[PDB]
């Protein structure tokens, strides 16, 4: 109902044209009608539209210079008045002729002293998918987006300012990144830098960030303008020597690596969501850098990190399988055919030196659980329960399990001091979520790990869209079996003797695991064989065999998507590694300056062949 | 850290340019600065670079003839001095102007008596992937690689030598094979043979091998230059008579078949590893030859070899299934429910004439085991244990099993004289590795054998990349089951009563083989049904059904790779067959000479249609 208020007013805007004789004569070139419209009497001028127009705005909007020339002769005061109502707020007639890419009227409006620095800050211009467009907030910002180059120089010549910024802090050089006509706007970016006369006081007009705090180079990395990124690299690199077909160049490397602050360049590529921008990882100075940093020093620190965790789980699961049990004392099997149990484990009996060996491993796993908590969820000293909602989707899928690995190991610290009955249940999740987590180390380790990016893409969606429709069908038949054996003895075919297990066992026949019941000794009810054969056609010949073919398109449709997603997680491992690991170890890559006459910013180089 | 020492020096090279006034004036055309740089005072010249340059080298490198002309006027002695430091070792300024493909300076350097035969033998030129290039070691070798043809004649005219060789023994005709711009260098190869005036004493400049011992024809077969191979065939063939559309030509056949020595041509194609060169098997004179030699005399010797081995295993397995057992004597089942056994086989009781029939077959299989050893691993008289490491990867995958087939048959020779207890275990591998080996004879035998090249490509990788992630998941749940039935009676659901079998049985449920446990008579523990249903979703509906679709791309992505790999193993069977089989049988193919006026080298012919 939000966008309804736009077009409700927008037809209503046209009503005032049909309502007024001035505005309807303004939409057409009614210069004969406009001649007598203000000469025969002193009719008023400032009658606004439904959303606050002048006829000068309308003559601008419906591309009519001629009546606007008569409107200049009638009343040359309308130019100062902008529009006023909440969508087109502050926009004046200088903007619209620029949007119309010429009207030979910037020759006329500026001659009538067109105010340039007005800020059309209405919400029909803010960067949002509710608008279909984005153009900035200044007339110099507009004409660049439509590239009317001759108009731009005349717009500059009467005192345009390059350094204008918006509420978002962006200047005109941020805007040319955001246009969707990529290469047609690239030569526009070269033109404005030619009109950079000087640095104002500190930076030479390209080094300025926004209110988000990003230079326009880094913003191109955010949106992933692949063509524009290659054009803005050309002043960063520095060719060194050429040898026939040999080319030896020195890339810059000061904007594209972690220098302290959280906004280098590479954190931004992982933390964004746009799939288009992840293809920045195949341009020249970055792909060589990340492959160098992963190979030298990057890979073996990850694996030797992984070797510790593998011994952690072994020291957990051996401490799991040894456990202070006891024979079943003081409690018979007095519930007959209900308790088939023998242990009811001990309470405080560690009086054995072999238990000290277990007392090692229990102490081993509990301290590392605190380490896992205080390295990835540090925001626990605040003690915020609603903070956990900002930790679920903020973080990867493997950034969820290992957190939940900790809580279960916290419970076996909690429970064994309290010594209550329920003990194997938190230990159960503690044991199976542990071993499943080792695929987090199967990210790299060889090229045998873009298998794991495939099973990630399949478990979300393409089995969850099957897990519903299994429960669609199977909740029918299981109750249908539950009725159809309701009159039956349990001691033969105890599959469906009660609904909580009868719901389970029909799920055991959907995946063909259990054999499918038959006695063949006494005669089963004569409606079973009908409805059960109905079950096997739908389940294990239609439904499940569809699913293998269902993967059949979602395995080559995403063929070269898994490989580009495999280059995602290595950078996501590399940047995560450098930020966690300190100095005097992991020497920061590239080659330093100050020794060779270059400067303080570091460098790397790549030698190749033109061919 | 190895290539770091390159670029550490390489920026440091540029520092001496920034450090010295001569070298910085040398990089630019500072002829006014160079005019006073040595006229105002007698400044020294031999100030080398960080890696040993002159300004003449730099003027050559940064394409500046003009200062080099002034450098000739200042001091015409720098040409004799080469570079000196370990990477560009021995390279002089004559090389670099050649790499720059002209400078109008070979007109000047040779006028100043440019030394031609210098050998730039630094390790920035040795054939290695550490270098990005390869160009040989002589100025005549360089200009051919960049094809500056006019320069080459002027380079020859002042006394270039064609017959130069390197440390690798290669001459300039080996070099043109190795360039990656294939057809652009082909006409270069025709030019140098035109400047073959005479044979030196013995060979006419094309018959010379390298230090590896290969003529440049055979080297083209090694690297697989498919276009260049077709150009070097044109002097080997000999057209005979044409009949309208009929064409009758006589190919050469003396360089491409086993003539004694181990380096004919066809051993080289199998023993190399480059996938590009195996596509030499579809040019004209080879594909017809190998198909002729496989069809006539080749195929039936392989199958009649295979028929012997099939009767060998039958005579093994019948000797396997008859075995000197005995009833269980002197040893009761005193470990109760631990020994369910009845035999504890005999020791030295062969007193039966039916055993002589078995004494045939035991003697049959043991002698052939020595035959298998002394035909494929002859290096056992040396008695080298570490030699076995040079026999594993050196040899095919079927060149491993049949070796390990021998050791197990050696153990049943060893064990039955010693008569210890463990007897069925080496016999077990002896029986199953035997029958699996018969796929080695399913290489050819019909076209129903590029199935076996497919299962080879799948068992390495595409199931081994699944065999890890099975053990990832299943080591969790099996311990998780082991906990969750730790308090449970074993006599009902004895699946998980101890961990070494509980590890096995959960592996029995991952491949859906066993039924999946249920009693349905007494009530199982109330956390089992939760975690077990969690198991079947992950295992037998997500993991295993992914794998069928995982083959789904790796069965048509390698579609016309298996057929080209099927032509590999037939040549690998043919060449293996000829080398093992003697003369006075397997008449060596082609048609002999000396009877028709041709000569001593043999020949074959192919008749076809131009169409
Ligand atoms: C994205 C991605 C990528 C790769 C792998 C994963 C894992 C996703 C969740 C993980 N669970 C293991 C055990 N679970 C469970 C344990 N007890 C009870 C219940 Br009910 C469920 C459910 C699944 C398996 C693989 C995820
Ligand atoms: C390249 C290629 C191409 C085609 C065929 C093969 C064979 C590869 C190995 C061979 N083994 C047979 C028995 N094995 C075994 C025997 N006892 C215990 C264990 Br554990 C393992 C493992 C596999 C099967 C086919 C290989
Ligand atoms: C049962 C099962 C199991 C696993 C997989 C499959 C199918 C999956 C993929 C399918 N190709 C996909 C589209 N095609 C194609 C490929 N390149 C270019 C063009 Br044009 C078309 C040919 C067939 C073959 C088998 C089926
Ligand atoms: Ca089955
Ligand atoms: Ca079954």
């Amino acid at each position: 109902s939000w966008a309804q208020s736009r077009d409700e007013q927008n037809l209503l805007q046209q009503k005032r044209i049909w309502e007024s004789p001035l505005l309807l004569a303004a939409k057409d070139n009614d210069v004969q009608a406009l001649n007598k419209l203000l000469k025969y009497e002193d009719c008023k001028v400032h009658q606004r539209g439904a959303m606050g127009e002048t006829a000068l705005h309308i003559a601008a909007l419906y591309d009519n210079l001629e009546a606007a020339m008569v409107l200049m002769e009638a009343a040359p005061e309308l130019v100062f008045e902008p529009m006023t109502s909440e969508l087109y707020e502050g926009q004046t007639a200088l903007h619209i002729a620029v949007v119309n890419q010429n009207m030979n009227l910037v020759r006329a409006l500026l001659a009538r002293r067109a105010s340039v620095s007005a800020r059309a800050t209405g919400t029909a211009f803010r960067r949002s998918p509710c608008n279909l467009i984005y153009f900035g907030e200044h007339p110099l910002s507009f004409a660049a987006c439509v590239n009317s180059e001759e108009i731009v120089r005349l717009l500059i010549e009467h005192g345009a300012d390059i350094r204008a910024q918006d509420s978002l802090g962006n200047t005109v050089l941020h805007i040319l990144i955001l246009q969707p006509n990529k290469t047609f706007a690239c030569q526009m970016y070269n033109l404005l830098l030619s009109y950079d006369r000087h640095g104002d006081h500190l930076q030479p007009l390209d080094l300025v960030p926004n209110h988000q705090g990003l230079t326009p180079f880094k913003l191109a990395g955010v949106e992933g303008n692949t063509v524009m990124f290659q054009h803005l690299m050309q002043k960063r690199k520095h060719t060194q020597w050429t040898y026939g077909p040999l080319t030896s160049t020195l890339y810059d490397l000061t904007e594209i690596d972690s220098s302290g602050d959280e906004q280098s360049l590479l954190e931004l590529i992982i933390t964004t969501k746009k799939r288009e921008a992840r293809q920045i990882l195949d341009q020249t100075p970055v792909k060589e850098l990340v492959s160098l940093k992963w190979k030298r020093y990057g890979r073996p620190y990850f694996c030797m990190l992984g070797a510790i965790y593998l011994l952690y789980i072994i020291c957990f699961t051996m401490c799991c399988i040894y456990r202070p049990l006891k024979p079943r004392t003081n409690n018979r099997t007095s519930p007959r055919d209900n308790t088939l149990l023998q242990q009811k484990l001990l309470q405080e009996a560690y009086m054995t030196p072999k238990d000290d060996i277990r007392l090692v491993g229990e102490l081993v796993t509990v301290i590392g659980a605190i380490i896992i908590l205080l390295v990835e969820v540090p925001d626990i000293f605040r003690m915020g329960v609603t903070r956990f909602f900002g930790q679920t989707i903020l973080g990867g899928p493997f950034h969820v399990l290992i957190i939940t690995y900790a809580f279960m190991v916290l419970v076996t610290m909690v429970m064994r001091l309290i010594s209550a009955s329920g003990e194997v249940v938190p230990m159960s999740f503690a044991l199976v979520l542990g071993w499943c987590n080792v695929m987090y180390f199967a990210r790299g380790f060889q090229m045998l790990g873009p298998f794991t990016i495939m099973i990630q893409k399949m478990i979300f969606g393409d089995l969850m869209r099957f897990c519903w429709l299994m429960a669609v069908v199977i909740l029918g038949f299981a109750s249908a079996f539950y009725i159809i054996f309701q009159t039956e003895d349990p001691e033969e075919l105890g599959h469906f003797y009660d609904y909580p297990m009868a719901l389970f066992s029909t799920f055991e026949l959907f995946l063909t695991i259990i054999d499918g019941p038959a006695n063949y000794n006494v005669d089963l009810p004569f409606m079973y064989s009908i409805t059960y054969a109905a079950f096997a056609i739908i389940a294990t010949l239609l439904m499940l065999n569809l699913l293998i073919a269902m993967m059949g398109d979602t395995h080559w449709r995403v063929a070269h998507e898994r490989d580009e997603l495999w280059r995602a997680q290595i950078v996501a491992t590399t940047v995560m590694l450098e930020r966690k690991l300190p100095r005097c170890l992991w020497p920061r890559s590239g080659i330093c300056g100050r020794e060779y006459g270059l400067g303080d910013r570091w460098f790397l180089r790549v030698e190749d062949r033109q061919d």
